[PDB]
This record gives structure tokens, C-alpha cells and sequence, in this order.
């Protein structure tokens, strides 16, 4: 039995999410979590969309909790997707990491293929990363479409916690204030497509491992 | 890497393909200049090269009912002709076939995993031992082809390899694209030069 | 779990063809390979095909080695094939074995399955061949769609190598010329359709192991 | 200290202080321009600098019968805002608070002593391990200042932290003078600069 | 090391000097971009990096009959001023100088040599230790150039140095070709990208 | 080794220098033929080699007054163009280079001394392991011309490298003397000819 593959008409898939978990050692706080992130749709042309790898940006819980502490560090973050399609959609997706916030976004597949996570796949392909979403224990991920920060080469050994205004004021000075304010973003691109009009393809997890560090009140924190 | 040297491993579409009603034989050198933009832009500032390893792979991007394949091979002497059918093909040192949309088990070759699964993989690595040349130039394309023209078996000292992918299958007398074929080297960058300065 | 299939809506199968074996003992060379032979494709309407077997037209590799020795005999030589579209596609597939070289062809299913190998399966199917062409280890080839000689009830002990041409004047002589240079034809046949047009189906792989015997410079070998 | 590296290590009043009928904020950066008048003189021929160690203690200097307290805290964004009330100075790393009249049991830091009972020192160390940059540059107030003025997050690379200090307590709405701040660092000066030319 | 992590050492021409009657101070930001054409064309190809090395030697290109010194420092501030007398820049952090005709027991660095003096040398090589950040980002000059002009505190983020080099010599008030500056660095490039897209 | 194999070291002339106003760049082909007329006519009666060393000096010959400087890399791509400027030719391989009345610390490469300064030496030795082909024949610089002129891209077939040498400097538009080029190899020849016969 090698080489024989069996085409299957739809991958199903049922995420059924873990409690946040959360551990405080003195000072550190550890949160441990997995929150769905976007929800992707393919078109006739190639769209790509962006990211920041930020904490408020991440998550609509993380945000409101990581909000309590000064500045964190990633100690992971993996971003996963799923389909939702059948396997007769036309159109992959792509992904990969950038990380000087002054830099134009790619507009090319060729272009994208040399960034950092690169990872592709027909949009109808994606049940293997299932345990990274539900974190189960993973069979193999040879075939998943899966990026995860590359935490150990960051520039900055902590970050605080930004806003999303307070970031953009920012950035709208200089972009690459920025460049402390997020450690990287991560990138989208949806090709192959069929219709003008876009098909709703998958949706994409997010799953961190984060240290949050010098506790603040909420209101004060930008 | 020396001070002298230098090692360099990478991933990049080094090309694009759409099937048709019938056959549509391809080739593409395995030269750094030809492989991928990057490569080429990268290894430009280098005089000479060397293959530590090269792999071409493809990774589908059409719906299960595409129907179709893809068959790539190597040849190594310019002067030889490109297979006319894929019947000549199937004989190269190489070969491999498989549906346009089947082969993301390479997946991780473009990644780096370990795929546990080379079992249906559509990839295809070079026999770097028995290259004819210790090392190789870096040609643009433009001088090859002009050198070339002149007697084919110029090319043979120009470069290691060419690769040879044949599309068959289809369904449109339009060319539907089906996937996309990845490299993935590590080359041994040799001896600078100012790029402006290299054919 | 029995009686219970799953229709998958295609057939994957990935060939990596393997390298050509040669061993000579004294006077007899052995040469063991697979190349690929036809492409195929469906018509709303039958459509009867035919090929020689001998090593000529058996294989383009074949052929020019095969070349360089007076007379063969086949020792094993398969004909296996292999799905290219999905499970939706309509028609089948149908093969068998023909041995006076004056025999005219069938012309009907009904005619072609009382032959020697006879064989059919739905155009789609196919994938169970695999390990012969790769040539692994095979796992249940119930279904499969291959035919082999029937080696051992050949006319004549051993053959004369024939170029196309070669033959060609002969069985333009007389067509039982014929029935020396070739111990037998195989029989294709492709039916139930859906367009009248040209549908491309599958493909097939021709396996051997042939004696080579008596050695002669391949410029004086007709 | 090597032959490029500075270590130096020293004692000095960060600040003096007051109490009122109501509270008052204060914060002062924890830069070495900041820190002290001497460090300032000394830092300044130095371009870069990096905290090994730096503390703030205060040391009593009114009557038993001054009633007040105070109570320090730290900030890391510099875009965060000074807490108006105590309440949020409660929550901050580092808080602290003591009676204006208490703290002579951190004399040894200014000292050093080995304090047996730190168990009632009004003071305050740094997290260093925790700083956001390796480095950091010597910024002269000014500089700093007009600088946090483009878009406070550019302070973010300008220092470590920022310490806040609080003083309610109080019987008169005429500040009475309770203590002083004294600091006690070890800093690592850095790469030369003549002086006139730092900012 | 060769990953996803590439490493390379080159050696080529940062830039040329001469000499008039007065003193002329210039700065070079060391960064991969203005350091040299080729480093610059390289290294576009990737995300950010971090110096592993670098230095800058001056090879003299005159009769022993000119009349000159070159001088240099690095200065880490990109917000502190450029020094304005040979004193000032005299402590610097490589400070390092000697006469335009001087400095030929250099070729080495430049040349790849190991040559037991440095005897004399006009070399000064960074203290790729004591950079504020873990790793700077490809930088391309006009971009820098305006976010230094939005602060000139920004610039701190964006790169690790600033060479100083002062012509001070003086025959004539005409300026006289005395040599050329050249870097050898080892740098530990990091996350590629399309070279088209690095600001 | 002697066997059918001769291996001989030897140390000569290979060519004179002169410096202008304006840049004059040259290049040498790196094959025993052209490298000096000594080797040449004894590397004659063998039909093919291989260089274990081969090396070029240049030694001054003029006062400390003059005013120019040699530089010099190697090239490998018989087709790739000869650098037009200083920088250019600064990314070479064994780029080398100084003033035209220093480099005397190279006697010793000619003198074959042992000499533990190379301080300074305008000297430049092949990558001696690098060279395309396992071995070269024997060629005649009137057939080399005449075939690299059929297709530049034959001469890589017949040559290791091509030396590049530029004289920049400038006194005068006349032609000043400088100093000589020094060849100091380490051939290994092989397949015995006669002289006669070898194009
Ligand atoms: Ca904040
Ligand atoms: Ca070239
Ligand atoms: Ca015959
Ligand atoms: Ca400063
Ligand atoms: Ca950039
Ligand atoms: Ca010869």
C-alpha cells in the first residue's frame, strides 16, 4: 500500500476547543490558549490580506486578559487552517512571515514562496493539522498547512502590549516605530479561484504560548 | 560556511504549470540562473557554483476532479533531443508520474519535515555524483542560449542537467493550471564577482 | 466490515519507475525493466486498438537495447494500467490476447471477452496495478487491470528480433508471414463513453523480462 | 572593568520629597541622566550604558508625628499612563508603601551593610532581567523629552522603565518636606563619547 | 551554519578618501545596504541579520610625499552630534589613525591573510557585542534617511553603528585622492524575502 | 612524484607595469603558456597539467615618489566581462592591492624564503581547488584566441582562470614604470608531447 492515495469528496473536521490555561509562576504569568483567528475566501485573483503577530491582534480573549500586564513574549504561536469546502474548490492558500514593518506585502505567489513559514495548499486540504487546533496528539502533519513564529530570532527580547490605535498612531509617524511595538505579521494569499465573487474556503486558528510580565491595570495600558 | 565559501539552502516556485486536451513537453536547465528568482538574484554575485543538492517537487492546487499528470525526467547532453512522447520519457533517469492533484505529501520537502511518506511525493532529486563537471559557471540565460546556438555540445561544460516535464491529461483545449513544481537546494556558492559583471 | 466499500472520487498513484536490470550468464543476457507503452482515452462509441508483442514495439528503451541480439524470448511481459480521471468519468476497459496474425479483430465486448486475458474495469479504476509498475510488493490485486502473456503456450521457442518496417514488408507479403515474427498481439478496447469526442482515461505499463541470445551489431539486425 | 568596559557602582539622592493634604504623583525616568547629578556627569562620557543593578531607597528625615506615606512603583511602555490614584499604583511591579517617618533600616543601602532586616527598608529594585533592550543609549532629558514628543513609543527604546512615586498622607496643603530618594546602581558604562557631544 | 540561518563573509570597498588644508568629518552608517554595492545586493534578499563581524581598513594609494591622517570612531547614538575636532573624535571607540600615506599593513584583513602585524593598521572593527538590539533589520537607505528625519532616534532601532572618519592634512585646499576605505565583515543573514520587497 | 608524472617548481616574470592618469585594466590568462616564457617552454613538451600552486607578486621598482596602485583578482567564466572600475574589481578573488612603491615584503614568494611577513605583499594565489576541470591541456595562446573568439565560452573548457590586473595612480598620461609581476608556481605536468606538436 504506497502511492495510492484515495480522493475523498470533503475532509470533515469538529474542533472542540480547551479551556484557557493560565499558571503563574512568581512574577510570570504563563496563558496557554488556541482562539479561531479569520475566516478565508478564495477569488478568481490573487488577494493577499496581513496580520500582526501582536497579542491584541491575535485573540478576542487574549486581548482582553494579556491587557493586565505590561510586555509579554511569545513563547509560541501557530497558525492553522481548516477546510470547510469540498474537494472539488478551486484555489490554495499561502502563508509565510515578514518582519520588518516597513516592508511592502508581497503581490505574487513566485514572491511569496521565499518568506519564512512559507506553506501552501489546495483549500480544501487541511484536516491534519486538526490536533494543533484541538491539540489532541498529532499523527502526521507532513501534509498540514501550519506556520509558527520562529520565537527564538524576535529583535526584541520582550514587547509591551499595544492597542491597536495606539500602535497605528504610531506607525502612521514612521512605519518602523513600529518595528518594536511587533515582533512580526504574518501573510495571506488566496489564488487558484474559479468564481469572481468569492467562495468561503477554511478558517484559520491561532494557538500561543505566552509570558506575561509587569502587571498593570487594564485602563492604563495602551 | 569558509571565508572562502559559502552554503546556501532554499525553497522557491521554480515554476508554474496548467494542463490540456494533449501533451506539452517542457525543460528547464538546472542551472542557479534558471531555477528560481531569487536563487538567481542571490548566486548572480557569485563566478562559480556547485549542486549539493537540488530537488524539484510539486505541490497540487486544483480540485480532486482536475484530470490529469505530470511526468518529469533528466537528460545531461545537450546535444540528446527532447523526448517527443512520454513513452521516451518514462525511460529517463528519474521518472516519475502522478495525478495533477495529488503530491501533498511532498508538502514537506517545501517545509522541512521528514517526510515520512516519500511514497507519493511527486519530486524528483538530481544525481549530483555523476555530474560531469567538478564545478559549473554561472551562465545568464541569455549567453547560454547565444553560446548554444553555436554547438550544442558547448552547453554540456555550461551546465549539470536539464530537466524534462511532460503535461498530459486533460479535459479544456484551455490550459487549466493544475499545480506548481518547487525547488529546494543547497548550493555552493563560489568565487564573488559584482554581479553586473557575470553572463 | 465487510461488503462495504467507499467511493473515493479518484483514484491517486504515483509511479517511480525503477532502474533497468541486466545480467548476462555465459551466452544468455536477462533484461528485466517497465516502460511506459500507451496513453488512453474514451469515446462515447467502442474503439478496438491493437499492439504487437515483441520487443520492437514493446518499448522505446527496449527496442534499441534489445537491438544489439539475434533472437528473444519473453519470459514474462504485463500490460497493467493505471486511472487518470475521477470516479465520474464513464466508460471501461477491456483487453485480451490474439495469436494467428490473420485473425481480423473483434468488434464487440461480447467478441473480445472470450480472449486470453481477458480483462475490463470501469475506466477510473485501476490502482491496485501500482505495484507492478513500481514493482513493490503487491497487496491484493483482485482488482487490478493487468493481462500477461501466457508465456509458456507461445508458437516457437524463440524469436527473431524484427524492426517495424522489417515486419511490416513481411505481413505485407502474406499476413502469416507475420506469424512467426511475433508470438502474439494484444487487444484494446475502450467503450462506454459519455462524449464523442475523445475523453482521456488512464495509461498503461508494459513489464518484461526478457532472454536476449545471440549477439549481432545493431546496424545488421532487421 | 576591562579595557572597554566601565563597572561602576555608587550611591546618591535620586530626589527629595514632600506631603500634602492630597496626593501627588510624581515619576522620573530610570536613566542615568535622571538618576542622579553624579552619574549624570560621570554616564555622560560613556555612549551606551546598561543597568546591572539599580535601587531606590528613601531614608526618614521628619518628626515621628509627620503623618503620610508614600508608595513607588514601576512602568515599562512608555505610553502607558502615570495612574491617577494609589489604587493603581497598588497594582504596579515593585509597590511599596511606608509611614514618611520609616526607613532607616535601609540605611545600608546606602551604606552597605548587609541589611539583616529588610523586612522594613522603604526601597525598590529594577527587574533586569526583564528590560526590553541588551543597551541602551544616554539620553540627555531634553533629547529624550522632544523625542517622546513625535510618538511616545520611541521612549520605548530610550529606557528600561519608569519608576512612579506617590505622596498622599497629610496635614498641611503647605508641602512638608518627610524624606529623600537616595539610588544605589552598578552600571556598566559603555564605548566612549567626549561629553559636548551627547544627547 | 547553514538552516534557514546563512552565513557569509565578504570583503570589498566601503568608500574612497582625500584630503584638503582643513578638516572635513564624514559618517557611514554600517549597515548591510550603504556598506558596500555587493554585501548591499546580497543581502537585500533577506529580512533582518546581525553582524557577526565587520571592520573597516584603509589601504594607501599615494607617494609617501602627501601630507594627511585619517581618523575614525564609532558613535552609537544615532541622535548624539558628529565630533568636530580631532580631539573630540579622539576618543571615539576605535579610534584609530595615521598619516594618508601609512597603513599598507592592512592588506590581510582585506587579503584574508594571517599576517602577525597590525603592527600599524588603519583598521577599526565594531564591538559586535555591545549592539543594542538582538538583530536589525534591511534597512534601505532612503528609507532610513526619512525616518531619521521624522526623529533622529528612530535611526537607533534600525542600526547598530555609525563610522566616523575625519580628513584632516591639508597641502592644498583642492581635495587629493589618499586612498580607499575597505570592509570585511561576517554577517548572519536571516529571513528571506523577495529583494524587490525590503525597504 | 616522478613516475609518468613530473611535478617542477619554478619562479618568474610574468609581466611589467606602468601607471597612467586615468585606469588601465589588464588580464592575464592563468595557464602555463602565457604565464612566463620559461615554464612555456618547458610545460611545451607534456599535453596536459594541473596547477598545485601558482602564484603572482609584484615588486617594486621605483622611488617612494611615484604616485599609483596595482590591484588584481581572479576571474573564472572566460565570458564574464573585465570589471571598468576600482569597486568592481574590489569583490575579486584574491583582491590585493597598494601603492606602486610598496610591496617589496614579497621577495620570499619569488626568493622562496620562509618569511613571516606577508604584512603587506601586493601577492595573489589561485584557489588552487576550485578550478573547473580535473586537469587542462596544453594551449597555445593563437588557438585559445582563436577558439575563444569562436565562442567566449569555449576558453573555460581550455583555462583555470584569468588574472585581472588594474593600474589606477596617475602622475602623468605618460606610461611610468613601476614594477614587475612575479609568477611562482607548482606544476604538475603529464602526458609527454612532442614540443613540436602541442597546440
Ligand atoms: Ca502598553
Ligand atoms: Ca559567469
Ligand atoms: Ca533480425
Ligand atoms: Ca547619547
Ligand atoms: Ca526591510
Ligand atoms: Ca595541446
Amino acid at each position: 500500500q504506497a502511492g495510492v492515495s484515495m480522493a475523498p469528496i470533503a475532509q470533515g473536521t469538529m474542533v472542540k476547543l480547551r479551556p484557557p490555561m493560565l499558571r503563574s509562576s512568581m512574577d510570570v504569568t504563563i496563558l496557554s490558549h488556541c482562539e479561531l483567528s479569520t475566516e478565508l475566501a478564495v477569488t478568481v485573483t490573487i488577494v493577499v490580506t496581513s496580520e500582526l503577530v501582536m497579542p491584541f491582534t491575535v485573540g478576542t480573549w487574549l486581548r482582553g486578559v494579556a491587557q493586565n500586564w505590561s510586555k509579554y513574549a511569545w513563547v509560541a504561536i501557530r497558525y492553522t487552517y481548516l477546510p470547510s469546502c469540498p474537494t472539488t474548490t478551486s484555489g490554495a492558500i499561502h502563508m509565510g512571515f515578514q518582519y520588518d514593518m516597513a516592508d511592502t506585502l508581497p503581490v505574487s505567489v513566485n514572491q511569496l514562496s521565499n518568506l519564512k513559514g512559507y506553506v501552501t495548499g489546495p483549500v480544501w486540504e487541511g484536516q491534519s493539522g486538526l490536533c494543533f487546533v484541538n491539540n489532541t496528539k498529532c499523527p502526521d502533519t507532513s501534509r498540514a498547512i501550519t506556520i509558527a513564529l520562529d520565537t527564538n530570532e524576535v529583535s526584541e527580547k520582550r514587547y509591551p502590549f499595544k492597542t491597536a490605535t495606539d500602535y497605528a498612531t504610531a506607525v502612521g509617524v514612521n512605519a518602523n516605530i513600529g518595528n518594536i511595538l511587533v515582533p512580526a505579521r504574518l501573510v495571506t494569499a488566496m489564488e487558484g479561484g474559479s468564481s469572481k465573487t468569492a467562495v468561503n474556503t477554511g478558517r484559520l486558528y491561532a494557538s500561543y504560548t505566552i509570558r506575561l510580565i509587569e502587571p498593570i491595570a487594564a485602563a492604563l495600558n495602551l
